[PDB]
């Protein structure tokens, strides 16, 4: 039988419970309108899956080890990705060749060939088993490998000029849920701007060219100490865009920070360095290499974003849930009514029809 | 007191509101079955945290600078990860040596030694302060650095053969939530297929071998212009799988796009190139280098996914929400019944027991 | 009129339905405290958008091709990012120069110059169009390019010492929603620890030093086969932290797996290799190169996390959803009471006030 059910309802008219319920209903409606709808923007579909593309180019010259260094000297790797390192400090060990030689660290002090056993395996090459004089004051164990051994201890200068190098970022973003593409290079960017512009979070926040010193500062870092220890700085590019607004309002927000924080809270591993070698070989077949322990700043360009565009489906579902939530005040209103007018028994009686068996 | 409450209910038996409520209930149930259950598949848990592993290897040979280039020549970096560049154009500066030489851009045109001060610091090398004859017609400032300077301007030809190179992708995906592993190499892939296979959206859509010229076509790009300007193309691999279906139905979808979108929309930065150097030294200790400004296409293999497998918790909660939602039609049915039969007062009286105090 | 509505309610007092509904409600309340609050911890806000930074350094020395190899030889690329390879096997092609020579894979077999045409376009260099003796028993097609060609086929030994190398991971994590930073190097880590510590999932789970052999074992892989074929292992770093608990309890969880899983279930591409060349050039300007096919284990340092901390808003909304969901049992209790107490007719009459017109 096609029958429509619906509850039998009391309709109290006390001025007290009347205004207090109307106030609870007003607060519920305003909370859902201002928060769930305006702020949290539940009326639009959200896309967090951003497509990004970063192309970088470093520019500048520096003085180091009686050489003039250009980008190709101090940037590694060079293909211009969202991660690159700018070498600021280098410990060079020139012209290593395969042979036999003693270690240079005081950690390998010896007086007899009997001590040079399978105990200290890492570092350099393989122990030859002999104990050989490294200097007039020190004897260390002999190893086969790349000779002469590097000295890790003597500090070398840093390339101050790197502070004035320039990082150019080319970022292409696409939100697929809305098929919306934009880049951090607006159409009104000119060649003249590019040759001279200067990024600043306030004075020029759209200039694709970032001064390394500016970035180091923005992360609160001291160029001298950082270029001495090496480290990683993160350049974050945020694309929080409400596409219901104007197209030209989808705009990139720059952030700057230091990513390798653990290094400062450690006296044992304070920075970031890596070792690599330039390989040459003579007219004779023998090979030799220049071994460089490089200290520098690694840069990660981190591009995130989320875009929301209005659709009717989330709007409908949110309005349905809003109407279904306006009712929740009935329980609190029940408590107030049934326990705060002295004649509470009247309402308990009006509402409750007991049964027993 | 162990008491079970339940409300007193009117049960109208009007054929009109009876059928309109029964139809509203059918619409809610059908929307829940077709959309919530079938389409949005709320009966299964979704895992988006896919683990992916990409290994690439390029193949091909080409003529450039009267040389035959193989992979180790035009592929960079070489370790073959989900990112690589295939160089299509090279502006080469052979045999750079650290020394003194004049700049070559008209941007450094001068007549007096006073113009070359510490003002235009970046680029090339460091100004020595003199103004030196660069050619019979032009005078430019001198620099200390890698000599002679690179000339940026004369366009060089492109490696046409790059169009016919082959990109082999090896992709492994794993869903931990369901402990399901699968890869883009189907078990029915043979050595003979590999020896001849062919990626194509229709004729062979599983061949791990993709023609570069094909990929360029698939993003809607003209190979000539792309090899001239450089750019970034994204090869996307999708693993959208309904694990309730068959194991061999979890299949990867290839899509092709160009990621450096701003490049065509820019008159200032139209492509993707970078500069690097081959490092040599004579039998003499003297160092010299070959400088390459490389233009090529970057490939990032982008693997995303989400898999759904049935579990009892999502079905239980969806069915609970359905039963809690069947009641929603009553507000509409209340308004229609209580305000559109002239004797609405009968139902207001049957339903509403007013109160006053 | 500021009026408060509320429904009229039956209040059954049967002992049977009293305890059966109270038990349903007890099960609902206990499920909500134990599951939604204790287990799923809905009383706290979650952030999964973790910011992370990894810096790695490998150490060890090994014998290969009768040379001692250190970090600068076998780690690639070397900048110590979250991805690096420890080359374990090399197929070397010494002293290639630009020229004419026949192919070395049997795939190029010929007897007549008519077979080496523009038919088999890919591979090696450019077919010269002639057919030349590659061996006394075999003839292959001649190509223009780097000569003599590499042989892919002769099996080479592996670098056994690679098993005893050490990988040092330095991970910094940042939860921005709670602005909480920490690193996997606890402040009570000493130099002595670093010099002698030993990672083990049980005995010392915080020593940043991982033996490559240990990593191979934990991912359930045999060093010999991995090192012969090459592959990808994933080192995942997890930060599941309940900030409500102790601060020093935010601890990284290490897991080990092999990522290139398809390699083992496939007869086509069983491992991981790539090719690169050491570039030289003679006293004459002419270039020659040493070509290396590199087999190794790739390492991905994979850092995920989610942090949850108590907030008043999630607790409030969960308690609200709990109180609004306790009502759901009334439908089952309606069914039971109205159809399983013999006096069901009593309750049907007490509850339902029929109407007809
Ligand atoms: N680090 C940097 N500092 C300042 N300007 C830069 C930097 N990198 C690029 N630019 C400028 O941005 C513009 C576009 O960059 P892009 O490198 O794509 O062009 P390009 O002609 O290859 O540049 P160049 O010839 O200067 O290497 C160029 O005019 C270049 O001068
Ligand atoms: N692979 C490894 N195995 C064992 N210990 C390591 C390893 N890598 C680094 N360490 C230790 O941790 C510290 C980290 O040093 P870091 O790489 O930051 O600069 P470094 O002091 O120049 O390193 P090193 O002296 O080892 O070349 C080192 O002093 C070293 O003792
Ligand atoms: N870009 C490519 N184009 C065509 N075939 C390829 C490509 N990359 C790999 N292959 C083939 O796919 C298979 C998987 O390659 P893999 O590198 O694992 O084997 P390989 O023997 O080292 O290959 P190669 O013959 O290049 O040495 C090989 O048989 C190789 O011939
Ligand atoms: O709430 C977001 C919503 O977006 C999409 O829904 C589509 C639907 O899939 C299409 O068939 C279309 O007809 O209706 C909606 C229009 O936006 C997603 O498919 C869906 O998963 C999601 O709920
Ligand atoms: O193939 C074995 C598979 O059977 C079941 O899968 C069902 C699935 O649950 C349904 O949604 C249906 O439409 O498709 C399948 C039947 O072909 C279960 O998943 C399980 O028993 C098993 O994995
Ligand atoms: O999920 C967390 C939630 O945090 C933020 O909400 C804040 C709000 O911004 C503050 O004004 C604070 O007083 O109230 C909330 C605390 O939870 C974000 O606004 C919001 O997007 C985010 O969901
Ligand atoms: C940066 O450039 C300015 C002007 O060219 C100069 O005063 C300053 O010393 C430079 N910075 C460094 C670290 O050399
Ligand atoms: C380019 O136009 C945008 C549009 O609002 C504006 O923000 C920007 O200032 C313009 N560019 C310059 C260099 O002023
Ligand atoms: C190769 O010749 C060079 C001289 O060019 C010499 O120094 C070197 O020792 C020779 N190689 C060997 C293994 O002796
Ligand atoms: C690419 O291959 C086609 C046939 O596949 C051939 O006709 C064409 O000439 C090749 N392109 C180049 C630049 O050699
Ligand atoms: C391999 O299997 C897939 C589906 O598993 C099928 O589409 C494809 O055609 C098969 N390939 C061959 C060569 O049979
Ligand atoms: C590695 O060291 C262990 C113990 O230190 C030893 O059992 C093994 O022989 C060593 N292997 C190599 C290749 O050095
Ligand atoms: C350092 O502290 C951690 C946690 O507080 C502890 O697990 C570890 O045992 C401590 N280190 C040593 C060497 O005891
Ligand atoms: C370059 O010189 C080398 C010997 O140093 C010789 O083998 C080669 O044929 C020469 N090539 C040219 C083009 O001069
Ligand atoms: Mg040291
Ligand atoms: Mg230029
Ligand atoms: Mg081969």
């Amino acid at each position: 039988f096609f029958t429509y059910e619906t509850p039998k309802v009391i309709v109290v008219k006390s001025w007290t419970i009347g205004i207090i319920n109307r106030v609870v209903q007003l607060l519920i409606i305003s909370y859902f309108v201002g928060w769930v709808f305006l702020h949290e923007k539940a009326y639009q579909v959200r896309d967090t899956a951003i497509e990004s593309s970063v192309v970088t180019k470093v520019k500048g010259s520096g003085l180091y080890a009686n050489r003039v260094m250009d980008v190709s000297d101090y940037v590694t790797p060079p293909q211009g990705t969202s991660v690159f390192v700018i070498i600021t400090k280098m410990i060079v060990t020139e012209n290593q060749m395969q042979g036999f030689c003693p270690e240079s660290e005081e950690k390998y002090r010896c007086v007899s060939d009997s001590q040079c056993g399978p105990e200290r395996l890492p570092g350099g090459g393989i122990l030859t088993g002999r104990c050989v004089n490294y200097s007039s004051v020190l004897r260390t164990c002999e190893i086969q490998g790349w000779c002469p051994t590097e000295v890790d201890t003597v500090e070398t200068p840093i390339m101050m000029e790197a502070e004035n190098f320039t990082i150019f970022i080319k970022n292409s973003i696409r939100f697929p849920l809305f098929n919306f593409e934009k880049g951090n290079l607006l159409p009104n960017l000119t060649a003249r701007d590019m040759k001279t512009c200067r990024f600043h979070p306030d004075k020029d926040p759209f200039c694709p060219i970032l001064r390394v010193g500016d970035v180091v500062k923005f992360a609160g870092q001291d160029f001298a100490k950082l270029a001495r220890t090496g480290g990683v700085l993160g350049i974050k590019i945020g694309w929080v865009c409400d596409l219901d607004k104007a197209w030209d309002q989808c705009i990139p927000k720059y952030s700057f920070t230091r990513l390798d924080s653990v290094s400062e809270k450690s006296s044992v591993s304070p920075g970031y360095n890596f070792r690599f070698a330039k390989y040459y070989k003579m007219e004779n077949g023998s090979e030799y290499r220049t071994l460089l322990k490089a200290f520098g700043i690694r840069f990660d360009v981190l591009v995130y974003g989320n875009a929301g565009k209005f659709n009717i489906i989330p709007t409908i579902i949110s309005s349905v849930a809003a109407f279904t939530s306006v009712g929740v005040g009935t329980v609190l209103c029940d408590i107030i009514l049934l326990n705060f007018l002295k004649g509470a028994d009247q309402y308990k009686a009006k509402k409750f029809e007991e049964v027993n068996e």
